[PDB]
Formats: structure tokens, sequence, C-alpha cells
């Protein structure tokens, strides 16, 4: 099974001037814990990623949640359409990370795959399992 | 392999008045995403659950972070800490979250398990595909 397969519906994807708020509506809307942040001369270009854990700690810390989210984000950690699926599950475990963005060859965000995703089907997880 | 030999840390608890942003405090300080809410006169007796996405709703929502938590909580899904691993995932599935409350046969907090625990070993994997 490659990355592309498990790939059914759009990333939550937003600029990269988006504020914190912005994502966290995003986010909540679609019931994911990841958000691309994009670039402003591409919106298909990757640049951050703002988890709901980062948000939840600009809450702790009380930052202007209506400030920008460019700040709590992080360097995204990708893998490729064409990879198989336990590419995607090693680097979700090495880098103890729930989600990866998945990317195509010419660089462009094509989705997010969740830890969610790869758990629970019988079929997915006997490829992991072997 | 049960539930018990998977939990990591204590759980992140805190009583049922607790606001929001204490939950966000605590849970940015041990770095899960979960926190439980006990009963003000027992707190080892879960009452609801907290977690990063609730908070995540309330951010969306612009309420009010220094009032109560009670309001944005849901009510514990539970598994026993003796429990095997693919009752914990079922409930995931089910349900559709990312986390169980582990309690024992007198009902007390044990621990948290999250999806995080179960998707990564493969002996583990391998005992959810075979359920």
């Amino acid at each position: 099974i490659r990355t592309s397969e498990l790939l059914k519906r759009p990333p939550v994807s937003l600029p990269e001037t988006a504020t914190i708020r912005e994502v966290a509506t995003e986010l909540a809307k679609n019931r994911v814990g990841l958000a691309v942040l994009t670039a402003r001369d591409n919106p298909k270009r990757p640049v951050a990623v703002v988890s709901e854990r980062d948000i939840l700690r600009a809450v702790a810390q009380r930052l202007d949640l209506d400030g920008p989210a460019m700040p709590i984000a992080n360097s995204p950690i990708t893998v490729l359409d064409t990879d198989p699926v336990h590419v995607a599950a090693e680097k979700m475990r090495r880098h103890n990370i729930r989600h990866v963005v998945v990317v195509n060859k010419n660089g462009e965000l094509v989705g997010v795959l969740s830890i969610r995703d790869l758990c629970f089907e019988r079929a997915i997880l006997l490829e992991l399992a072997t």
C-alpha cells in the first residue's frame, strides 16, 4: 500500500499568515489534529505545520491567540505519495509524531496522514505488523 | 498484552472545578493530550475528560479559557487495566477518539492510554490485527 492510497480527503492548510485561532477553527471543523501552513507564493507548497498540541501550549502560555501561528509552527516531516505506508509509520514512530505530511516528487502538498489512518484497518495493520 | 502494560506515566487529573487553562497547563507540562476530571469528593473517580481537541474547539469558539472546563468536557470512555489492548483500540475506533481512560475493577483511575501507545510497536500491531 502506498501513502496516496490511504489519502481520501484534502489536508487542512492555511496561508503562512494565518493566526493561531484561524488554524484552530479549521482543525476543529475538520476534526483533524495537524494543519499545514503554505507559502505566500504557492498555496500547495508546505512551509510549516501546526498541531493542536502547539495550540494547547499557546493556551497554557497565555499567548494572544489572534496573533500569528507561524511562531508556534514547526518544520514539516514528510513522506512521498509514492512511498509505501510502512515508511509513514516509521517516521511517526521515530520522530514521535502522530502525523506525516504527504508530498509529491515536486514538493507540493498532497495530504496529511494520521496514525489513526494506519492503525485500525486489519490490512494496513498486518502490512505494518510484518 | 494488557492495557496496564503500556501505561507510561501517572495520568493528568484535575478536580472537576478546574478551568480550561488549568487543564491546558497540566497537559502542556506532562506532554500528553488527555486530562481526567475527577469527583470533588473522590480524586480517584473519573467524571469527565478534556482533551487538547476540546481545548482546540474552545479556542475556535472564543470561549473564556479561564472559565470552567467541565462544560467542554466529555463522558469518560474507559477500559480495564486488565483488558487486552484490542479492547482499547476498538473503543478508540468505535468512539472516534484517540485516548481511553484506564480504570481498575473498583472504577479507580489507573492511567490514560493513547493511540501512540498502541500503534507503533509491531508486536502490539500484530495483536491488534489478530483480534
